[PDB]
């Protein structure tokens, strides 16, 4: 295919350099933007060896992996909170608005839920959707908040997964959401299933 991809990796958002990865069309048109996080043990470097970005730039969307502060090539960048607490939802805007993607869709798995709930959640912040994967922090949000947001919502966790039952009992006060149990998967369920997980994912995508 024609699909373009660059790590300009480097976007300065609140006063600190972070590096990215992109795919992209080739046409240098797509549908919208797709915003992806990773786990602590994770960076945009796996969903770029997983055939995700790849994916999802030839599917027609503009896809976009960063590096969260202290980890991968954003080792110099300082996290805005400790691990325990939640991160201000404007600094994915911030991200946000340094790339000019406009509303995303956000792919969240474990560490990330620090960082992408409390945009979810922020005022005025309505996404086109959102995909958590196991997110931590979950419980940090309350059902109000939840039960505010609109934007849909693919629930996506490995069966063997401890964190997958935990985070799906708050997750679930998301209005529009659809779940998909990835049967003999851990907790990075993507990893473990990548046809089953790029699948569904894209199937989730079109109805947007």
């Amino acid at each position: 295919a024609a699909s373009v991809e660059q790590r300009e990796g480097t976007i300065q958002v609140q006063g600190q350099a972070l590096f990215f990865r992109e795919a992209l069309p080739g046409s240098g048109q797509a549908r919208f933007s797709v915003l992806l996080l990773h786990g602590i043990r994770f960076s945009s470097e796996t969903w770029q060896n997983l055939g995700t970005l790849h994916r999802l730039a030839q599917a027609g969307y503009r896809a976009v992996a960063i590096d969260l502060p202290g980890l991968g090539h954003s080792k110099e960048a300082a996290a805005p909170a400790p691990i325990g607490e939640l991160a201000p939802g404007s600094f994915l805007a911030a991200v946000v608005d340094a790339l000019e993607l406009g509303p995303p869709v956000v792919i969240s798995p474990s560490l990330s839920g620090m960082y992408s709930l409390p945009f979810l959640t922020a005022p005025g912040s309505q996404l086109p959707g959102f995909v958590p994967v196991a997110p931590i922090c979950t419980d940090k949000i309350n059902a109000a908040n939840y039960a505010s947001v609109k934007t849909p919502a693919l629930i996506v966790y490995g069966d063997q997964d401890p964190m997958g039952q935990t985070s799906f009992e708050h997750l679930k006060q998301l209005p529009n959401h659809r779940v998909l149990i990835m049967k003999g998967a851990g907790h990075p369920c993507y990893l473990d299933k990548p046809e089953e997980w790029h699948t569904g994912l894209l199937d989730f995508l079109q109805g947007l």
